[PDB]
């Protein structure tokens, strides 16, 4: 990787999240999204590491601060959709043609951390609170299909969640320590997401009713010993971190026991491995995997990005020092974006 490119928004303001479009084809213009304050913009990467700035998203609250965004697509037509959320505990549905808000979905009762697509339907949107609650939302039909927490549920904010690789089940983390996992594939909420297709608020009066899913399929406290800000599954294992300077791989029970076999009792945790980096013991730090998952990149406080071939690297520049928020690579992961404290984007491309 060489840093072919850099660029800072003129609002000043940390960039929490980035995020590059996947569902866009190849030879089909290569865009990435950016989230801070309260804004929300839109770039595109051309030959020799030119960054075109298509538009911006400004919302009408001032104190709005997004944190998160995720991309996705109409089912019916192919075209892409952005979801944005942050401080307001208001998910937006932004149209990237036009960066206008289609609708929005309040719910939360407060701040909204990570938002993500289910792998398969595009319509299924998840979203973490700082409420201690997970939300499942149909964004086709306009319904909350479930929300994830309560007794026990995560006893803090919830900081991330993801998807499997079929989106069977997730896995969410947050300032409990805890990593909880939550299967979606369970006879109830198979039925809630099919239900939750034939609501319609003009052909009923009765309102839709949530699953509230009150207890997780697996819990640990055993990984991680402070704050758990990001989790990801590579395969049927996990990948989290923590502020103790390590990314670990580990997984629910022993070393042969199947995720799918496992109790919600399972009292066991295997850590099948480690990735160790050095000053990144802020909050608020995520990792990434390209699309591939062949490839692991963490930004540090210090603007130094740690990239690790799945199958180390530091990349470093001068004018590069706040701290790495989130990075994104591109589909065929030739860039590697890297958003900043300081409203700063870097490039950087194979
Ligand atoms: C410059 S400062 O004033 O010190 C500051 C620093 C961090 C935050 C902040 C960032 N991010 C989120 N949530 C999203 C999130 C969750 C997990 C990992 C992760 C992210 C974004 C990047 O990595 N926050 C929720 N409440 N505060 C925050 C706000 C102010
Ligand atoms: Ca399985």
């Amino acid at each position: 990787f060489k840093c072919v490119n850099s660029l800072k928004e003129d609002h000043n303001q940390p960039l929490f999240g980035v995020q590059f479009n996947w569902h866009s084809k190849e030879g089909d213009p290569l865009v990435f999204a950016t989230v801070g304050s309260n804004r929300v913009t839109l770039y595109e990467c051309h030959s020799q590491g030119e960054i075109r700035l298509l538009q911006s998203y400004v919302d009408a609250d001032a104190d709005e601060n997004f944190y998160t965004c995720a991309w996705t697509y109409d089912s019916n037509t192919s075209h892409p959709l952005l979801a944005v959320a942050g401080s307001r505990g208001i998910i937006r549905i932004i149209n990237p043609i036009t960066m206008q808000c289609i609708k929005h979905y309040v719910g939360h009762g407060n701040a909204i951390n990570e938002l993500k697509f289910h792998p398969r339907d595009p319509n299924l949107l998840l979203s973490v609170s700082k409420d201690h609650a997970l939300r499942l939302w149909n964004i086709q039909t306009d319904t909350l299909v479930a929300i994830f927490g309560g007794v026990e549920g995560h006893r803090d904010e919830v900081l991330s969640a993801d998807y499997d690789l079929l989106g069977e089940k997730i896995m969410s983390c947050g300032m409990d320590h805890s990593l909880k996992l939550w299967r979606i594939n369970s006879k109830r909420m198979m039925n809630a997401i099919k239900e939750s297709y034939d609501y319609n608020p003009n052909k009923t009066n009765r309102p839709f009713i949530s699953q509230k899913i009150h207890f997780p399929d697996f819990s640990t406290r055993d990984i991680h010993r402070n704050y758990v800000d990001c989790v990801r599954w590579l395969g049927d294992l996990i990948l989290s971190k923590s502020c103790e300077n390590a990314i670990v791989c580990w997984k629910p029970g022993k070393m042969e026991d199947d995720i799918d076999k496992i109790k919600p009792s399972e009292s066991n945790v295997t850590i099948l491995g480690r990735f160790d980096y050095s000053q990144c013991d802020i909050w608020y730090m995520r990792f990434s995997m390209d699309f591939w998952q062949k490839m692991l990149a963490l930004g540090n406080q210090v603007g130094k990005l740690y990239v690790w071939d799945l199958e180390c690297t530091t990349l470093t520049h001068h004018k590069c020092g706040a701290a790495i928020r989130q990075t994104s690579f591109s589909r065929d992961s030739s860039i590697l974006i890297a958003v900043c404290d300081d409203a700063s984007i870097w490039r950087w491309d194979r």
